[PDB]
């Protein structure tokens, strides 16, 4: 029987079932593996309201705790990119003599720091207390707790009202967002706006990207969805914006009903994703349909390649990757080990489907599987030598091919 909706409690309508899947981040030591955990990953669309999002929830904690393992500050482009948000919040709305932004999931402290450098109050949620810790460190003002109705209520009383409330890849990891919405009402002035960037349903659809759907990615957000959610809850979808970073993502703007003027790019993207069918439920079945296919290519490609005796390595141990490998049954046996640059994951074994992580160095195999296709160019660069060698990439988005 089917999941309610999270925003509206209405049936969701369940049309791509991703299996029995790890957390995207519990790295296992080859001393514990016994208690892994698993749950079942599906999605859905909403009958009524059409958000798109998971039919069972990782409970928060299990996922959000002292031993958080993502920290933001490592990407350069990514330390960059939220100079640049910070920047453009304080030419564009944080320009009073006293302004106020909160930041949900502020994570080690890489945009609220460059807020802080500009003399600006701010205050960062941040419920992952290891993280949490780092942005203090920085001279972040951070409060470890969850961002919902309650918490954010209270930082209004002590306070005072905020003009901004921003939120990078992480309100699509919140399926309670009628408490953060009930927060954003009680603690934003009446001009103020609830500015979010997360993965875009578009750029899924469009890519296959399939492997972007995991525990983390509650919410696949479109222009349509995020509208009505937001209608649903006394907001306005004003603004919308389109970037390129995580492999494709939308930062939505929304301000209360009545209180702003959207622009007129939100007009144009609702029009662009009702033409071209986003909001369908037969659409998302194609999707789905599509992913089946790069499964059953994957799959052949690589026991095609193991019964030839060609060795297939794997290439960047992504938080995304635990789903393909456990949708594909890809284990030791199809794919020997997989190279990554990040230590707390060498010495260790992949999410579920228990792939050897080794460093860099071991790389140099007649194919790399490169889980890491959102940095392709980067690595295929860094790496000529190999495929100058006569090596082989094989990638699976936005399709299986060589490379
Ligand atoms: N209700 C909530 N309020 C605030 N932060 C939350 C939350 N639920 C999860 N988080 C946090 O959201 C973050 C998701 S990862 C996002 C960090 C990233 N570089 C960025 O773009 O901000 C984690 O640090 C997690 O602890
Ligand atoms: C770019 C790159 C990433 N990786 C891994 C590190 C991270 O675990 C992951 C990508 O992180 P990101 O999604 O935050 O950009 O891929 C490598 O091992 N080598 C590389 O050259
Ligand atoms: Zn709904």
């Amino acid at each position: 029987a089917p999941a309610r909706c999270r925003v509206c409690g209405d049936t969701v309508d369940e049309f791509l079932d991703l299996g029995r899947q790890p957390l995207s981040d519990r790295f296992l030591t080859p001393a514990d593996t016994d208690g892994e955990f698993f749950y079942r990953l599906a999605v859905g669309r909403c009958h009524a309201c059409g958000m798109v999002q998971l039919t069972e929830e990782v409970p928060r904690h299990l996922m959000f705790h002292e031993e958080y393992p993502y920290h933001s500050s490592g990407s350069s482009v990514m330390r960059e990119h939220f100079a640049m948000v910070a920047r453009d919040f304080l030419a564009t709305e944080l320009t009073g003599p006293d302004p106020f932004v909160v930041e949900i999931g502020c994570n080690d402290g890489i945009m609220l720091r460059a807020v802080h450098e500009a003399g600006v109050r701010h205050l960062g949620f941040e419920p992952s207390a290891g993280v949490a810790e780092v942005a203090r460190s920085r001279g972040v003002r951070v409060r470890t707790e969850f961002f919902e109705k309650a918490t954010a209520t209270a930082v209004r009383e002590s306070e005072g009202p905020a003009d901004v409330i921003y939120a990078a890849n992480t309100m699509c990891h919140i399926p309670y967002l009628e408490s953060v919405f009930q927060g954003a009402d009680a603690l934003l002035g009446p001009d103020g706006v609830v500015v979010f960037e997360d993965p875009y349903l578009g750029d899924i659809v469009a890519k296959t990207s399939f492997d972007q759907i995991y525990d983390e990615h509650f919410y696949l957000f479109s222009a349509g969805s995020v509208a009505a959610m937001a209608e649903r809850f006394g907001f306005e979808l004003v603004d919308v914006e389109r970037l390129p970073v995580h492999g494709g993502e939308v930062r939505y703007t929304l301000a209360r009903r009545g209180a702003r003027t959207p622009t007129e790019a939100v007009g144009r993207l609702l029009a662009e994703e009702r033409e071209q069918g986003l909001d369908d439920l037969a659409t998302l079945r194609t999707f789905a349909a599509n992913v089946h296919t790069v499964r059953d290519e994957l799959v052949a490609l690589l026991t095609r390649l193991r019964a030839e005796g060609h060795r297939v390595v794997g290439y960047g141990a992504t938080a995304k990757s635990a789903t393909v490998t456990n949708f594909c049954g890809i284990g030791p046996d199809l794919v020997s080990f997989v190279c990554d640059t990040t230590p707390g994951k060498q010495h260790r074994l992949t999410p579920g489907k228990h792939l050897p992580v080794r460093p860099a160095e071991a790389f140099a195999p007649d194919y790399a599987l490169l889980f890491a296709w959102n940095h392709a160019e980067e690595i295929m660069a860094k790496e000529q030598e190999f495929h100058q060698a006569g090596g082989r990439w094989i990638l699976y988005v936005p399709e299986v091919h060589i490379r």
